[PDB]
Order: C-alpha cells, then structure tokens, then sequence
C-alpha cells in the first residue's frame, strides 16, 4: 500500500551514498545561516551509479520561497532528434536576499524513483566561498552541459560601469554568458538562458559591459552554460549518448571600465591634431605667397538604406540583449547613449575634417585661378598644365562622404552591414587614377563612364565574394588567375628602360598579394582587395613620378615632401588595416577570439587607428595630385 | 522532529480541498490507463485560497520519466522589475508515447510548503478528451498567464502539409503560439517557449505552415502562452500585482494546405496571360503593316545590398523559427523551397514579361524608323513628332528592373527591407512624366539632371517619413501643407477656357488624396505617396490629352483604345492597393490581424493582384505613350 519515507537530517560537505526504488523515498533536511552581509551559495551534486535503461531519479530541492526539480541521468537535446546523456548534474540554489541581519534557513531534498529496482546515487551539498565575485581577480572554474555555474557580482561605492571578461583555453565546448539581475529565480538552463539579460556566445573570448544604472540592487548573476553541441560555434558533429566527458576550462575577470577622462582624451586628441592640420596649411600660405552632386547623389541613393537600417538594427540588439548579432572588438566599445562602440565612431572624425579642409583649399586655389585669369596672362593652359578643378572637388567630397558611410557601418559591423565602409573608397581610389591620366589627356569623359563601369564591376565582384563568403579554394584560385590576368593585361595598355621595368616591380607584388590572399584565405574580400587597390595606386603614383623624371625639369619641394610623407603614412595605415584584417570570421563566437585591448588613449584600438592614418594619408595624396605637376607653370609645349 | 506525511490515494475529476502547514506534506497518487492508439492528457489545477504573504505552496509531479514542479501562487516576472502573482495554475502532463498498446501508468502529486501556519489549496486532476486536434474542426479554450494549454495534432495519410489558424476576439492579452514536436518536454512557459519550434506572436490573428517532413513521429503539439504584458503586442502598461483576471479565448483550426495543382494553375496562369500579349502583338502587328546603361548601373549599386540583405535575411529565420520578422501574408504564403511567400514571387512575372515585351516593340519600331530614313524621305522630324527612342528604351528596361526590386522585397517584407518595391516606380512615373514633356520640346537634359534630383528629393521625404514611421499629428498636417504648397506652386508653372480649368479638377483630388493620408493615417508612407504619383500621372495625360484636342487634328483609334484600356487597368490596380495599404502597422502581432486567404485560383492573395495590374497598366500607359502622337507623321509645322 503505503511507501516508505525515510526522512534523515544531512549535513553540508559530505557525501551521502544511499539507495531508492519504485516503493522509497528519501527526503534530506539541510539547513544552514544565512547574514545580511556575506553571502554564500549552496550548490548540489548528484550522481546515480551505473545506471539502468529503465527509469531516472527523481530530485526535488525545496526552499522557503523555490522548488527547483530535474531528473538525473539528465537528458538533453542535440539538434535533429538526438539525446545526450549526463550522469551527474549539479545546480546552484538561488535565495533572495535576507532580511534579518543572520537568520536560520531549511530546505529539503527529495529523492525518489519509479523504477522497480534499486539504484545506487550519490548525493553531495556543498557551500560555495567563492560565488561573490571581486573586482580585478581572476577566478577559475569547471562546467559541463549538466552543470551551469553562476557567480554573483556588486559594484562597490563609485563604480558605475564595469566590463566581465571570460576567457577559455580551447574552442569546442560551447557556451553562453549570460548577466542576469538578483531576482530569483536564475535562467541557468539551455532553454531558459536567452530569455532575459545579455548574453554572448563564447568560444574562447567573451566579454560584456555592464552598468549600474540597468540594476537598482546594485549587483547581478553571471550565469555560465555549456552547450551540448558545437554547431553555433562553426564546429561540427557526427537513443541518448553518453557525453559526461566533456567540461569546459573557464576565468572571469569582472575589471572596472573607463571613467569620463577617456571620453575627453579622446575628443580633445582628435580635435588636437585634426585641426593642427588647419593651423599648419593656414599659416604656410601666408609664407608661400608673402615671402554636379553626383558623389552625394549615389550616397543619398545608398544613405536611407544605410541609415535607416543601421539605426533600426542597433535598436534591435539594444531592446534584446543578444550580443551574437553586431560584431564589435567588445574589449575596446566605450558606449555614450544609445551608441555601442562611441570610439568607432570619433575615430571618422578625420575623413570629415580632412575633406573639408581640401574643399577650402581647392576653392581658395580656383578663385586664384580665375583672378589671375582676369589678369589676362598666357598661362592659362598652355603655360601651364590644364586646370580642372572638377574631379578635385570630388576626391574632396567624396572623402567627406566615406566619413559618414563608415562611420555608419561601425553602428552594427555586421555580415551584411560590410561593403558600406570601404567600397567607397575604392571611388576615391578611382579618382586618382583619373585625374593623374586626365593630367595628361584631354578629353577623359569617354573613358569617365568607363571608370565608373569599372569600379561598379569591382563592387560587383566583391558582392559575389560576399555572397559565397565561405570561398571555396577553387573560388580564390579563380579570383587569383582573373587578377593575374588582368595584370597581364593591363601591362600591355601601358606601351625602353624604364618603360619595361615598370612591368618587372608590378607583378612581383600583384602575385605576393594574390599568394597571401589565397594563403590566408581572409574571411574578408573587399577590404582584402583594397589592399591591392592601394597597391595599384602606388605604384601608379611612381610611374607617373619616374615618366616625369625623364624630362629635364625639376620638382619643387613642396610636392616632394608631400610625396615622401603620404608614402610614410601609407606604410603605418596597411600596418594597422592587416593588424585587423583576419579579425572577422563566420561566427560571432569566433569573431570574438581575435579581440585586443584600447592601444592609444585608453579609448582606440587598431581599427580605430587606421581610420585615422586613412584619412591622413588620403588627404596627403589628395595634395600630391595637386601640387604635383604644379612648377610647369612656364612651359607651353 | 519528523514531518507528518499523508500518503493518499486520489481519483481523477474530484476536487481535492485539503490544508498543509510547515510541518505536514501531502503526496497524492493518481493512476491511469494509456492505450496505443488513442491518446489523452492528464491536466492538473491547483488553487490556493486567500493566500497569506508568508511562502507559498510547492507542488511536484512525478511521473515514471519526467518531473514538473512549481509553486503557487505563482509569480511571473513584470518588464521594469515588476511581479504578477496568480492565485490559480495549471499544467498539462506530457507522457512520451507508449510502448505496450495499453498499460497502468501512475504519477504522484506532492505538496508542502514551509509557512509555519495553515494553507488550503484546492487540488484537482482532471482527464482531457479534446487533447488531439481533428483536420478541420474549429475548437475553444480559456488560457491565462498562469495556464499554458498545449493541444497535439497528427497528420493523416497523404497530408504532407497543413496549417494551422488561431483566431482570438479581442486584442490584449498577448500569446505566443509555439509548433513543437512530441519529444518530452515540452516547453511552455514563458521563458523556456521561444527555445525551439517555430512560434508566432499573437494578438487577434496566427497562422503557421507546417510539413511532415519535418516530423518524423507524424505529428506536434500546439502550445499557447499568454504573456504578462502587451508593449509586444502595441499595448501600454500602468512586490507583486494581482493579475488573475486576465484570460483568453482563443480558436484553433487545422486545415490542409494546397498539394500541388496550386502551382501549376499559378505558373500556368502566369504564362497563360502574359503571353496572350506577346502573340496579341506579334498577330496584330502583321495586320497593321500588310494590309546608357544608368538605370542598371544604380540598379546594381543597390542589388548587391538588396540581394545580399533579403537572401542571408531569409535564411536567419529559416534557421531561427522566430515568424515575427518577415511580415508576410501568412493565410497566402505557399513555399517552395527556402521561399516562403512563393506566390508573391511568380506575381512579378508581369513587370519582367512585359518590360522586355516593350523592349522588342521599341527595337523593331527604332530599326523601322532607321531603314525609313534610308528610305530619304521629308519625315525625318519636321513632318512628324521627333523620335527619341532613349527614354522608350529607359521605361522598358525600368519595368523589368522593378520586376526585380520588388520580387526581392517579397522575400522578407519588413519595416527596413520597404523602400526597394514602390520607391522604383516613382521612377518609371517619372520617366512618363518627362517623354510627353519631351514631347513638346526641343532640349530636356537641362531639366533631366533637376527630374534626378526630384526623384531623389521624394525619395528622401520617404526616408524620413519611415525613419518617424509613427508619423506625429504634426508630422502629417506638415506634410499635408507642404504638398498642398508644393501644387499651388505647380499649378502656376503651366501658365483661355480649358487651360485654368485643369487647375479646377487638379487641387481637388489633390485635397482629396491629403484628407484620406490624414484621417487614414497609414503607416505606410512612401506606398502612399505612390497613389499621388498615379494620381498626378493620369491627371497630365489627361491634360496633355485636352490640349491636343484643341487642335483639329484626330487621334488614330489605335491609342485611343489603349488610352481606355489603360485608364480602366489603372482603376482595378488602384482598388487592389488600397485593400491592401492598411495592412502593415508596427507590431507583427497586429501586422497579423489583417491576413485574408488566397482570392484567386488558390494561390493569390490581394497583393499578388495588384503585382500584376500595376505592370499591365503601366504596360499600357507606356504605348500609349508611343502611340499617343502617333497620327501627327505629315504637319511639320
Ligand atoms: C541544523 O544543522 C545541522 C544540519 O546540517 C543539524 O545537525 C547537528 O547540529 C548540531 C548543532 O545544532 C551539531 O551537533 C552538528 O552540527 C549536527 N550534528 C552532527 C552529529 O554533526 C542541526 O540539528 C540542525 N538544527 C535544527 C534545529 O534543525
Ligand atoms: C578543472 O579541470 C580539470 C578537469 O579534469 C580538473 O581536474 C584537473 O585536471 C588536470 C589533469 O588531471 C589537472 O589540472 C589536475 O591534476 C586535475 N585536478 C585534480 C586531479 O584535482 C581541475 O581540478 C579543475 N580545476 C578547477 C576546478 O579549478
Ligand atoms: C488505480 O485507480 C484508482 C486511482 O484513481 C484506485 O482507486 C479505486 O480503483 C478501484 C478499481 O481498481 C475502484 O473501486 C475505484 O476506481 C477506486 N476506488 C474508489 C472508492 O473509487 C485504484 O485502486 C488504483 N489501483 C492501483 C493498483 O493503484
Ligand atoms: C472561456 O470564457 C469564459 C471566461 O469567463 C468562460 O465562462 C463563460 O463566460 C461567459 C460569461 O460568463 C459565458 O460564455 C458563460 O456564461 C461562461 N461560462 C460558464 C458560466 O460556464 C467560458 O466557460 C470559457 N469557455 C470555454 C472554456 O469554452
Ligand atoms: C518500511 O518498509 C519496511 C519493509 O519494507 C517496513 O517494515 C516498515 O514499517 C516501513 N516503514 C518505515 C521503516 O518507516
Ligand atoms: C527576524 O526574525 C524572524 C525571521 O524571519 C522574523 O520575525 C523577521 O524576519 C525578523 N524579526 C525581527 C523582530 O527581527
Ligand atoms: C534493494 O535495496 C534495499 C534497501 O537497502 C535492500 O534491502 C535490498 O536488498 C535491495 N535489493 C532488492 C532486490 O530489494
Ligand atoms: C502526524 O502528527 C500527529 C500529531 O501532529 C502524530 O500524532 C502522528 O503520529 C503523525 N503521523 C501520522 C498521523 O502518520
Ligand atoms: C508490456 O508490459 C510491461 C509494461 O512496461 C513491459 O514488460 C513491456 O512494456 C511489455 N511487455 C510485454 C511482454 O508485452
Ligand atoms: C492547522 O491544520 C491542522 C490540520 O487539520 C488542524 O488540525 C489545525 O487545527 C489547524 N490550525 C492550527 C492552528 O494548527
Ligand atoms: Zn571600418
Ligand atoms: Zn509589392
């Protein structure tokens, strides 16, 4: 009829080897302290023995105020319709917190079976001394798919932001870090976890800022869960299975996050030097000389999609909390308002100022220009080289306009979100090559549209890249033996000493280019190609320099400096662009193990470098196409 | 020092009133009979009465292979730290199929709590015969917060796919319709919900396709939750609150989707009509007679975006299951293959068809023109109207490209993913616009680039207008003033009996078109921005159609009919844009409310009509533009 009960008194720190059937059930009463201040967390193992096909435990642990309950061995899903099986599984118990000062607090562990034979647990509760979590210490730890651990943080006195760091040794074991608030109870299972907080998917880095204003208890659950599959990680896989054996190796570091002197430092460094510019050029031009909308049409055509977009999908994340969706370098994102990583964003602060800044000038050199037409001298083109200020007035707006279409994708860098930053600046790439050939010919308008054509075939090819962005090896052989032939192809347009020897130092780097590009095979193809487009650019700039060296004239200094500069600067900017160039791969979770710190200022990493040293070594170039040709103001042949 | 435990034998459909204090547990075993072939589910209420604030009940089910447990009165979680608390819960029991064809199956019910005074729950275990759904047979049930109802459905023999239809009456509690399959558990609670199957919020209105071929056990459960809160749904909201007034009445409808006859009456619909034009024309021409690339070059500047974004989009939700992201018209969306809505894709064959129809007109009519001129004759511009084909070849190939950048919004029409499908026809109703001003006048070009800038300027007051897609009052009156402005300024530019009577009949459908967009207040902007596009179109034909008249001249019946014929399409496609215009609001939950089932042939919905009548209209007005002055081939005064 009746079944027994056996109710016993337990202990904490001790295992307890007992045995239950279909007619027993055996109810554990532990208690223990609890103290307003330190907190302190129970945790439960249990682990049935050799287990039979025939029925699970049954384990209920009740609280004042929770009852949690599972079934050991604890089975889970894997993805089509296949079942893991655990052995041993463990919980920590959430409790909210106390009200006395220490008080005296029960609960109970229930253990029951309806299998008919006798099955032989092991069962074992255990206080945790380390669950607070302090700030600048690291702290280790082990968890299975059967085991979520979680951990509890609070913000001391005058820390309003701080940013959890977890870092694993290896790769495949999965997981998820979710920071959740102190209300019981705790979504620490596979199915609970992405229902409230933020969370990250982790492969060997993840990492979350956080801050005070979001939590009123001034504290919060770092919740740790491991995956029982590696699909969502770029991994792959080949009745339950036993899969007990597979842990996952953890460190949590909880460090304080930039105050407000970084957000100054940052400004007042980009304001500090961006207008030094201005001060510099301003001034040399007292001592020099007293000693239609096309470009903003296609960005407007792009813009909407580009702003809209952008703006709606970083609401999306910010409303939900999945951190999986936008790829940011999360070690360097210093957010202000409703904006993730702020200093992606200053860091455009250069393309804008610069362009503007080359706009001035080149109004100032046209209105000189037609002044001292109407002074009626024969320089007007024969003296000199042909004055058209129409394609200088577009690198220098089109520089303004990369200044904005960067500085959108860098609201939500995303898979799709990509071609917007540097497609644009193969345009401006375009441009040189223009205006450096129309130096020299007159009519270029046939051949405009022709380069337009050819910069939208480029987009078009870095769209197909985009498209099969897992590129096979036959797909980068293939770009590889289309661009060695348009090499061979383009030399020949080109036609002596020099005039061949040109040819001889433009292959070398065409095939090291396309070498490391099929070696690395980089996850990513336009802004891979923008190196051979700078590579191009270059070399052209010298061949125009070599072709003019031939003749004997002289080149002022006030180009050559600028040449030799622009060229230096170009030698940091690809530095830092192949620093992070492999640093976006498939997955977010390993888009997030190439990570690294804030190098300048406590407030930019690489990329943000670069999007400075860009800018500075386009406008450099900018004034090199300007004042290149510019002492051949005499010669009329 | 031990507890009571009372070890009672309980009945299903019998109330259980019963008390239990801190030291008192009740454990009730229930039995039953489950058999092979029917199925039935075992429903458990529990109902605590004036609950005291010490520590609720916890309530544990203990099956042979699962364990439930909660505690009452439960508490769900609030959005900004709020809690609900429900005096009544409610669970189904899932029991994974059985193996014998029928067998004794028990489970027990344990209660206790650790309040230290009485409390009188209100126990009650109750069978359900309604648990299976029948194909066709609409059925009822209350859920609320608390009481997730769960139904199973299984497919008969030779029903590869079905559908499944629920339909509430009233709009604020929210839902979550989740399609699981029949491995245990079964996750129905608000957090574990969204954790697999695919799911659907739901206000009024939910539909979801489903294909065995996912299911390998010929069968799912159908799982309804309902939320705490509605901000999901577009609603508002004002320790604990009660809330267990709230329910919901819902409807449940599983009918069989179309096999395959379908298809083949959509493409042989398709094919069976756009090419009666082609041999209409190709007969009709016979009779009659024996008696650069710009609008591709911005097409692919936005293709690759659009491309890109709506293909890797789609494949977010394939993957996901979460249907709140593309709002389709779930009652008419028949896939094929990965495409969802495969209907709303066949329903661009018109625009492609028929573009390129116009085309093969425009070639064969330019190279009859050309061989006439070789011909030598007077009529090369004077005698007639003078030809430029450059704008006939623009329209053409326009309308193949908007039956292609709308046939790419249909994949995952969205709030971002919008601008693509109507935005490129104001294009095309520019382009009307400017040949019949052509038409009149020598050089255009001047105007050509400010026709650009136009067409961009709407553009971007339709990026605005989606960027405030929740249009203020302000916002509407603003735009309302603006436009009227913007024809008062209009109606001067075209400056006699019938001259000034234009502007008589022009400012009242003017006015007209601004009081609907107000009192209406669509969501949708730039597609009601379209209507006025139409409506201004149709307005200057008519106008340039009076003015001709004013001529003794007679128009050739030719155009005349296709004049008609066309006023009369464009009355049918404007019907069917505005049966749907309304149905896109803000919320996928409400953006569901305005579904309706395939009109025509099974297969098209509303929107898929009017994919067609826009393009044989416009079909239409395009030889009515090549054929309008036709007649005038001898006066060259
Ligand atoms: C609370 O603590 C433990 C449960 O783990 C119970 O066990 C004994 O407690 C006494 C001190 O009160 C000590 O002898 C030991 O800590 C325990 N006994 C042994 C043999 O180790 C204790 O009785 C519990 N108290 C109540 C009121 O339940
Ligand atoms: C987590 O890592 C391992 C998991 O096996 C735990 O056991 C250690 O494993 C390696 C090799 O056996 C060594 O680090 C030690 O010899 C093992 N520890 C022993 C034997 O006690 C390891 O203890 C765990 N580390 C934690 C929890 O900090
Ligand atoms: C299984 O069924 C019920 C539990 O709800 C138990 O109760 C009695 O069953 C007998 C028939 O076996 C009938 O008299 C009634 O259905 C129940 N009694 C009364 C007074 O209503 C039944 O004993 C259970 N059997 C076992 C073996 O547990
Ligand atoms: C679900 O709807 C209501 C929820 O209150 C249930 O009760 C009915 O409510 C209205 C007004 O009282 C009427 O339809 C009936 O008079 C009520 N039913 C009664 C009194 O039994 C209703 O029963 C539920 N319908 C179901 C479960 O099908
Ligand atoms: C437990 O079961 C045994 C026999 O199986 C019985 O003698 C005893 O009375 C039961 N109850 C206990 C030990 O409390
Ligand atoms: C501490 O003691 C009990 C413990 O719950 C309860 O009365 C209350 O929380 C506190 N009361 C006093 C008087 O401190
Ligand atoms: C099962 O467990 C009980 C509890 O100790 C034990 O007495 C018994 O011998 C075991 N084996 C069987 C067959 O009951
Ligand atoms: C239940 O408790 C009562 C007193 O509270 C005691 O007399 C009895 O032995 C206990 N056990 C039962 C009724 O099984
Ligand atoms: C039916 O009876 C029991 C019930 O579990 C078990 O042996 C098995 O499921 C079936 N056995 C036979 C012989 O049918
Ligand atoms: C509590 O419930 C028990 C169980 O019936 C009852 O005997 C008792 O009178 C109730 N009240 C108190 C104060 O114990
Ligand atoms: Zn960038
Ligand atoms: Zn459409």
């Amino acid at each position: 009829g009746p079944k027994n009960v056996s109710q016993k008194d337990a202990e904490f720190e001790r295992t307890y080897v007992d045995e239950v059937n279909s007619e027993l059930v055996n109810i554990y009463t532990f208690n223990h302290t609890v103290t307003r201040n330190r907190t302190e967390g129970v945790r439960v193992s249990v682990n049935v023995l050799n287990k039979q096909k025939g029925a699970p435990l049954l384990f209920v642990v009740r609280q004042k105020e929770a009852v949690v309950s599972f079934q050991v061995p604890l089975i889970l899903r894997g993805m089509f319709q296949r079942k893991y099986l655990y052995q041993k599984v463990e919980r920590t118990l959430c409790q909210p917190p106390t009200k006395n000062e220490s008080e005296i607090q029960f609960f109970y562990v229930d253990v029951s079976t309806l299998s008919p034979v006798n099955t032989t647990y092991q069962l074992r509760v255990s206080r945790m001394d380390d669950f607070v979590l302090r700030t600048g210490e690291q702290f280790s730890f082990n968890t299975t798919a059967a085991q979520p651990q979680y951990f509890k943080y609070e913000f001391p006195e005058g820390v309003d932001s701080v940013i959890v760091k977890v870092t694993s040794n290896k790769a495949f074991p999965c997981s998820v870090i979710s920071i959740q608030d102190v209300l019981c109870p705790v979504y620490d299972l596979d199915n609970n976890v992405a229902f409230i907080g933020m969370y990250q998917t982790m492969t060997k880095k993840a990492a979350i800022t956080v801050q005070r204003k979001d939590f009123p208890s001034n504290s919060f659950y770092v919740v740790v869960v491991v995956k029982t599959e590696d699909q969502a990680c770029g991994g792959s896989l080949p009745e339950p299975v036993d899969q007990g054996h597979r842990q996952k190796t953890l460190s949590v570091l909880v460090s304080q996050a930039v105050t407000s002197e970084a957000y100054v430092s940052g400004m007042l460094f980009c304001l500090g030097i961006f207008l030094s510019f201005y001060l510099l050029t301003v001034l040399l031009a007292c001592w020099e000389n007293w000693r239609f909308w096309n470009i903003a049409t296609i960005a407007v055509f792009y813009a909407l999609p580009v702003v809209q977009l952008v703006i709606t999908y970083q609401t999306v994340v910010n409303v939900t909390g999945n951190q999986d969706i936008c790829y940011y370098n999360f070690l360097c994102a210093h957010p202000l308002g409703n904006l993730s990583a702020f200093n992606n964003i200053l860091s455009n602060l250069g393309y804008i100022l610069l362009g503007l800044l080359f706009l001035l000038i080149i109004l100032q050199r046209e209105i000189n220009h037609n002044r001292a037409l109407l002074r009626n001298d024969l320089c007007a083109l024969e003296c000199g080289i042909p004055k058209h200020f129409g394609l200088f007035y577009a690198m220098g707006t089109a520089l303004m306009m990369e200044g904005l279409l960067s500085a959108c994708y860098h609201v939500c860098p995303n898979y799709t979100n990509f071609q917007f930053d540097t497609s644009f600046m193969y345009m401006i790439a375009g441009l040189c090559m223009l205006k450096l050939y129309q130096k020299r010919h007159p009519d270029i308008n046939a051949s405009a549209y022709s380069a337009y054509a050819c910069l939208a075939i480029v987009i078009f090819f870095s769209v197909l890249g985009v498209v099969f962005g897992k590129g096979n090896t036959a797909f980068w052989i293939v770009f590889s033996i289309i661009h060695i032939i348009a090499t061979l192809l383009l030399s020949t347009q080109l036609y002596y000493v020099d005039r061949m020897v040109l040819l001889v130092m433009g292959n070398v780097i065409n095939w090291s280019l396309a070498a490391y590009g099929l070696i690395m095979r980089p996850n990513d193809f336009a802004s891979y190609l923008l190196a051979i487009g700078i590579c191009n650019l270059l070399l052209y700039f010298a061949f125009y320099i070599i072709m003019k060296l031939r003749s004997g004239e002289r080149i002022k200094l006030i180009p050559l400096l600028c040449i030799v500069c622009t060229s230096v600067v170009w030698g940091f900017a690809l530095f830092f662009f192949f620093q992070g160039l492999s640093t976006w791969q498939k997955t977010p979770a390993e888009s997030r193990e190439h990570n690294r710190d804030c190098i300048l200022l406590d407030f930019f990493d690489d990329h943000d470098i670069w999007h400075f040293l860009s800018s500075i070594a386009m406008f450099g170039s900018f004034l090199v196409l300007l004042t290149l040709d510019d002492d051949l103001d005499t010669v009329q042949r």
